[PDB]
């Protein structure tokens, strides 16, 4: 096969997976799980509708009950949940698509009202996040999470591993480790949330240890090239920050090479991050260190996407917002068609409205 100019619509070889284009559907929490946090027919339709994506990353999905921080997010810990997700993966596959499950644990970003037996959210350190959390009794302030004991860490790792094994049984093509957006793995990574004094805190190699041990466990379940990791090096979402972001995420980028992963997925800096002035980590910093497939994300367009692909800054481009509103986003981007405008009042929770009722092209 001859040399060609690559763009958003070029095929890609993601391990054994043949991606029809470079367009990825970002993971998107929609809070529309059914009873017992089990996916159902409506969720299958939703993902099925978007199967023209080169790859779908499914919404954040908790690997364990303690890992839930928002009502009606799906889980991947129970047989009923596995059955539910199988319905989703079958539908995506019948539609000729590919889908990875994003494996979740919210850590301190939860509330006792959402925890089993009203227990405490767990975290690297007993540090209460600022602001409020939505519970069934309206908005309540966060409480101080419970700091995990050192000998509790193998249990967390087992929770991810079991979650990944369940995703495998549920027919997914791969998994993405949610190490971003201020949730549990991210909480351990960054020193604003991690003030431990054992082998999981302090020096960067310690702060990275949970992520690396979780990654190792999951590659004992999946072929490593079906395992991805998502980071948000510049994000402050959920009251998280790191004193030396370049050092921290630079180290992680390099350390992940030994695992021969499917990809590294970067949620890039939003305007809020620059304007409130945390150190912005350039994606090029991570591109120079992680040697495998790189997915970039955050406010991308057809033009910005072609740009990063053509100039080799990234290999895949994930879209979030635009996939909510445009189920056939790849087709529309290709022909420069008009795009449906997303309705943020229906991003979270509810039913088919603002979920499955966005119209296909023409
Ligand atoms: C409604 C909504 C739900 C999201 N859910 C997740 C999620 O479950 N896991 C995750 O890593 N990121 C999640 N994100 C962040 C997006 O995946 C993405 O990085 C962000 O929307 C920026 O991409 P975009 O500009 O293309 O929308 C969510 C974003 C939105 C708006
Ligand atoms: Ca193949
Ligand atoms: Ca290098």
């Amino acid at each position: 096969i001859m040399s060609t100019n690559i763009n958003l619509f070029s095929s890609y070889q993601l391990g054994e997976l043949e991606l029809p284009n470079r367009i990825v559907m970002a993971p998107l929490t929609r809070q529309r799980a059914g009873e017992g946090n089990v996916p159902h027919q409506l969720n299958a339709i939703y993902y099925g509708q978007r199967a023209s994506a080169g790859l779908i990353i499914a919404e954040a999905t908790q690997v364990t009950p303690q890992g839930q921080g928002y009502p009606h997010t799906p889980g991947i810990h129970s047989p009923e949940q596995v059955a539910g997700w199988k319905l989703v993966t079958d539908t995506v596959h019948q539609q000729g698509g590919r889908i990875f499950l994003q494996l979740w644990h919210v850590g301190r970003i939860s509330h006792p009202d959402l925890q089993p037996d009203g227990g405490l959210p767990v975290a690297p350190s007993a540090i209460a996040p600022k602001g409020e959390v939505l519970t069934y009794e309206g908005k309540k302030p966060y409480v101080t999470p419970r700091a995990l004991d050192t000998s509790e860490i193998p249990a967390i790792v087992e929770q991810y591993r079991q979650g990944a094994a369940n995703a495998l049984a549920a027919g997914f093509d791969g998994v993405e480790i949610h190490a971003a957006n201020g949730y549990l793995i991210d909480q351990f990574l960054r020193d604003g949330t991690n003030q431990r004094t054992d082998e999981y805190g302090g020096a960067i190699e310690n702060r990275a240890r949970l992520l690396l041990e979780v990654t190792e466990a999951i590659t004992s379940v999946w072929d490593s090239q079906r395992v991805g990791v998502r980071l948000s090096p510049s994000g402050t979402f959920n009251d998280i920050r790191d004193s030396h972001p370049l050092e921290t995420f630079g180290y992680v980028a390099q350390a992940l090479n030994r695992f021969n992963l499917s990809y590294l997925h970067i949620f890039e800096a939003i305007d809020a991050d620059i304007r409130h002035g945390g150190t912005v980590v350039p994606t090029s910093h991570l591109r120079d260190r992680f040697t495998g497939t790189l997915i970039v994300n955050g406010g991308y367009t057809r033009e910005k996407g072609d740009t990063v692909i053509a100039n080799k800054a990234a290999d895949l481009v994930a879209f979030g917002t635009l996939f909510i509103s445009n189920p056939d986003l790849p087709e529309r981007l290709e022909v420069n068609a008009p795009l449906n405008q997303a309705d943020p009042t229906t991003f979270y929770g509810g039913g088919e409205k603002g979920y499955t009722d966005y119209p296909f092209l023409a």
